[PDB]
């Protein structure tokens, strides 16, 4: 059991070592394209790249490079797209990706300013009356509404492919209290956001992969995807002890680098998945307990 391992790691304070183990076992595959000189201004960190195998390719002819990776979880039957926070030059690539990959939702786990620095472009409209149009990829984008909570906001956006005048709705889920290189205020808070997401149809298979990003597309996003996939795995079986989290993390590792930046993030992931297991194991009343605790309003 994870509860047992948790309490054993925790007892001898070995989270750091465990985490180090992970970093050390993880897959290293090439990122040749990402390191092409024409893509310098496309990546936001020297050090966080999409592996070639798993990268998402734009359907442009010019340059198909986006810093984004499909994480495709086979056994859990759930894909996501992890990306960095769009640069001012790639905001139009980001929405082309969402257009082409056919995504329903975008989860933003970061604030555009964090820790004094601009972590991410303002890539969606913050108001009504003033849409965006990305000339380079021929897409228009409009705020339709938003539902501001204490720690997160759900936006409904309209995306049109101005070449065909096809339109689609995108749910944006913005977690605004997950500190960069940190963990959320509590498991109840995280699991309450996670389930807003789920409820909404975004992570469902009639749709393309949910786009998940923070600033880099690795710490925060890996942290999210990890809990989700672990809950989904236990869900099919109703068998928690078939879930190995560190092994799950290593399957994601194969598809994007750096998924989960710290050992407290790892630790938080066990907390999240052990708590949510309540709900997967038929106590559906915990889901509103999460909402109380959460102070969503
Ligand atoms: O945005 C995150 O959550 C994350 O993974 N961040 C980062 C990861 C790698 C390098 C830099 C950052 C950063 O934001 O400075």
């Amino acid at each position: 059991e994870m509860e047992k391992e948790f309490e054993q790691i925790d007892k001898s304070g070995s989270w750091a070592a465990i985490y180090q183990d992970i970093r050390h076992e993880a897959s290293d595959f090439p990122c040749r394209v990402a390191k092409l000189p024409k893509n310098k201004n496309r990546n936001r960190y020297r050090d966080v790249s999409p592996f070639d195998h798993s990268r998402i390719k734009l359907h442009q002819e010019d340059n198909d490079y986006i810093n984004a990776s499909l994480i495709k979880m086979e056994e859990a039957q759930r894909s996501y797209i992890l990306t960095q926070g769009p640069l001012p030059n790639t905001c139009g690539h980001f929405w082309e990706m969402v257009w082409e990959q056919k995504s329903r939702g975008v989860v933003m786990l970061n604030r555009v300013m964090e820790k004094g620095s601009l972590k991410c472009a303002q890539y969606w409209p913050q108001k009504e009356e003033k849409e965006m149009i990305f000339e380079d990829t021929n897409l228009k984008l409009t705020l339709i509404s938003e539902d501001i909570k204490t720690y997160y906001t759900v936006r409904q956006l309209e995306l049109e492919n101005l070449t065909t005048q096809e339109t689609r709705e995108i749910l944006h889920f913005h977690y605004t209290t997950w500190p960069d290189f940190g963990v959320p205020e509590s498991p109840a808070s995280f699991l309450n956001f996670l389930f807003k997401v789920r409820e909404s149809g975004s992570l469902s298979p009639e749709h393309g992969p949910v786009v998940v990003h923070c600033s880099a597309g690795i710490g925060r996003s890996g942290t999210f995807c990890l809990a989700d996939t672990c809950l989904l795995l236990m869900d099919k079986r109703k068998d928690p002890s078939s879930v190995d989290i560190k092994k799950v993390l290593l399957d994601m590792r194969k598809f994007r680098m750096g998924l989960i930046q710290t050992a407290d993030q790892l630790r938080f992931s066990y907390l999240a998945v052990i708590e949510g297991a309540k709900f997967i194991m038929g106590d559906s009343s915990v889901q509103d307990q999460w909402k109380e605790l959460s102070h969503e309003d």
